[PDB]
């Protein structure tokens, strides 16, 4: 039968899951089958349904609860006299690690700006909603008394003003017929957006630094700048109108950008310009260009002797 | 900059073994090499996010273990921390591209040499040859093979050739996890594969068990009653089993009463790829028209067999 899934399932052992065949079928005479492979290339064993945990319900399989055994590839096949279709679903079951409520490999991630609003939502909770709903939030796998600044509405968490204290793993809990559904997200805070172009440190914008090199010598011109949080940092060297790529590719080349420091999204990167076997043409005024969202700044270096 | 969400290539390694993460942009996406691209002034940076939504911190290498060598990153050895998403970015005045590579690091579980989630899989036919190879090994260029995480003396049926394991005749006993080991400068490289043996190709069409091919079984039902007609067959290894009910020329879908429907296929047994499935035909509020001869059709690659059932009373 025709063969091809992007949808992947991650769940903690002891939590209810619903796996759907990605593709009225009973009416058309179509017969539906599932296979568990547990790996790419495996036997794809036919599943004989029990009634306690694994339930064949409509277009889906229900696990109540899930077990470590359940981890694997699930292939849903539809069969007819002349018609067939099948698709494979990946289910990974893991256990919360050592006293924690969640699994390290299995969690969501978010980023927030200091002194700014941020919303945290309980994602992928649709399959347990009826009739048309209670949720509890944990901080570092512990119950907390939440400040009035933080507001809870309908499966979501809102922080009106975000502080450097509000960092870590946020896990929401749902009750599903004597079962718990946990979705955990980790928040990382960064400094707010710059609103200002980066700052040149070496060379400075208005000092006109001087570099001395002898002919047939080696020249190292190293720019340095500070990039506040705002894409990779854009810092590069130019000699007048000519870009680094244009001038004499055999003797002169540009180094890769280095990260001298990083904190809260702010970086202090440095890049260097290297010239070998320096000649009369190489001597002149070199400028380090630094650019971002709000501006383009540059400073100059003089090559002498 | 222009983005390629996630690279198909993913890395799975045991903690304490060497890994090499390759920037996909130089090998697959773009033909131009790192040595010639950098000449054009392109700058390369890496980021470690550990998640699709995380901060993506810029990594300052500065390490004995983590080495920025050309278009790749070297881990010698790898650590449990290293698990995450690695994004390589190329920078220009007006040009940018980035791609993300997934590295997953795990530890051998409870007295075992391997990780259950991280291993290869294979299938073999009984009494036939099958070769097991040490896959995706390179950048570390002799091999030694273990069976069930133990050193073994191998029969002349099993032969060793560089980077491969060959079994002339596969037997039902030689099933399980085969792990090859390589030594790379005081480090060990383990690649483990699991073998599952199945019965050889049928060469014969399936066999009807219930009803039998030439007995013409009879079921008695009263009018306004309930009818359960359950077929049963044996399918040897050869895809889902093709077994279905028919009433004369008409398929089950054709008569399409709200009263008569077909059940889903059930798996009564499984051994070595051989199945003995059963399907049932159900009729509710039986009427005079429903009475007649029903046939259960069973089919596979080499043949089509069928048996008949008579509905009476
Ligand atoms: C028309 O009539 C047919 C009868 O031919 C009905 O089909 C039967 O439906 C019943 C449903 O109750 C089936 O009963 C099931 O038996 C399965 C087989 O047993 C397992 O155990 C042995 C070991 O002894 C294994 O070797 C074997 O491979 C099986 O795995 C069970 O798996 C079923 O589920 C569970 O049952 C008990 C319930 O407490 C659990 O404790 C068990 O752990 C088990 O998981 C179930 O018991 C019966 O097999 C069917 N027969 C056939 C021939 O298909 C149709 O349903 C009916 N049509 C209707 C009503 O529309
Ligand atoms: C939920 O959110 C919390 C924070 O809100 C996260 O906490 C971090 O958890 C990780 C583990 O996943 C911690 O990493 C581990 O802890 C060690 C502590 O680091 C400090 O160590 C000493 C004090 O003991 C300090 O002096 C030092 O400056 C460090 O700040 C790490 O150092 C460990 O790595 C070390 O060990 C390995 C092997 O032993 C070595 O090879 C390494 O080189 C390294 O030395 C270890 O990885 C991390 O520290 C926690 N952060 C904080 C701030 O406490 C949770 O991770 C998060 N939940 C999940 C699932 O991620
Ligand atoms: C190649 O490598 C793979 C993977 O490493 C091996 O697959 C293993 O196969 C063995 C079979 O010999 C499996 O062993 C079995 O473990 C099961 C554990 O389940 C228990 O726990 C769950 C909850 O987590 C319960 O639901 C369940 O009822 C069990 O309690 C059990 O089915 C068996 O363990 C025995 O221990 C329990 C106590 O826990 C006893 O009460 C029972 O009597 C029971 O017999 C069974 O032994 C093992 O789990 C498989 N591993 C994985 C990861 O799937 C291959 O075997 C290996 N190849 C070769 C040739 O060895
Ligand atoms: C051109 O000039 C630039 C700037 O002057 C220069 O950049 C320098 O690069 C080197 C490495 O390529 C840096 O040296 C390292 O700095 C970091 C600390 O941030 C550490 O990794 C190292 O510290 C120790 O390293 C050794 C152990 O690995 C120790 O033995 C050693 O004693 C150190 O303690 C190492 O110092 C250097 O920091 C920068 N320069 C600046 C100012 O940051 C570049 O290399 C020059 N040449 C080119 C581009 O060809
Ligand atoms: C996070 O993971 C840990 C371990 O991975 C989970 O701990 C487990 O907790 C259950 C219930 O408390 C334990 O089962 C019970 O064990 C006691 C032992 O006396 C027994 O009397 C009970 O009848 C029941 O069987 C289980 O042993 C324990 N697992 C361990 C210790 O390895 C924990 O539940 C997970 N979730 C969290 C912390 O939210
Ligand atoms: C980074 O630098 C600039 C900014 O966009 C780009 O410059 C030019 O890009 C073109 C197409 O990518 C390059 O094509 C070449 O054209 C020459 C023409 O003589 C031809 O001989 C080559 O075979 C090739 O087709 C061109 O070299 C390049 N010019 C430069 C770098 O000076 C560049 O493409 C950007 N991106 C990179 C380098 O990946
Ligand atoms: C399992 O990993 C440990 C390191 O945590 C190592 O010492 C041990 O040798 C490994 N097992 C085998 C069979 O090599």
């Amino acid at each position: 039968c025709t063969d091809w899934d992007i949808k992947k399932y991650q769940v903690l052992v002891g939590e209810p899951v619903r796996i759907k065949c990605a593709l009225l079928a009973q009416s058309a005479g179509l017969s539906l089958m599932w296979y568990k492979s547990s790996g790419p290339g495996d036997f794809e064993e036919p599943i004989a349904f029990d009634g306690s945990r694994m339930s064949k319900e409509e277009d889906s399989i229900w696990f109540r609860p899930t077990l470590l055994q359940d981890s694997g590839l699930y292939a849903c096949v539809i069969r007819n006299s002349t018609y067939c279709m099948k698709v494979s679903i990946s289910l990974t079951v893991g256990e919360n690690d050592t006293g924690l409520c969640y699994n390290s490999k299995m969690k969501y991630f978010e980023k927030a700006e200091l002194s700014k609003s941020k919303e945290i939502s309980c994602r992928d909770i649709e399959d347990f909603l009826l009739p048309t709903p209670e949720i509890l939030w944990y901080k570092e796998c512990r119950t907390k008394a939440w400040r009035p600044s933080i507001v809870f509405k309908r499966d979501t968490l809102l922080i009106k003003e975000v502080k450097e204290d509000d960092i870590g793993n946020y896990t929401c809990e749902l009750k599903y017929g004597g079962f718990v559904v946990r979705r955990t997200t980790e928040l990382t805070v960064t400094a707010p957006l710059t609103d200002k172009p980066p700052k040149l440190l070496y060379p400075m914008e208005s000092k006109l630094t001087v570099q001395e090199t002898q002919l047939g010598g080696s020249a190292n011109l190293t720019c340095r700048a500070f990039f506040g949080y705002s894409v990779s940092p854009l810092i590069y060297w130019m000699k007048g109108e000519k870009f680094i790529e244009d001038l004499d590719e055999n003797r002169v080349w540009e180094s890769d950008i280095r990260i001298l420091k990083e904190h809260l999204g702010e970086q202090e990167v440095s890049i260097s310009l290297i010239v070998d076997s320096v000649e009369e043409g190489d001597l002149g005024n070199y400028s380090c260009y630094v650019e971002n969202g709000n501006g383009r700044r540059h400073a100059s270096v003089l090559l002498h002797k």
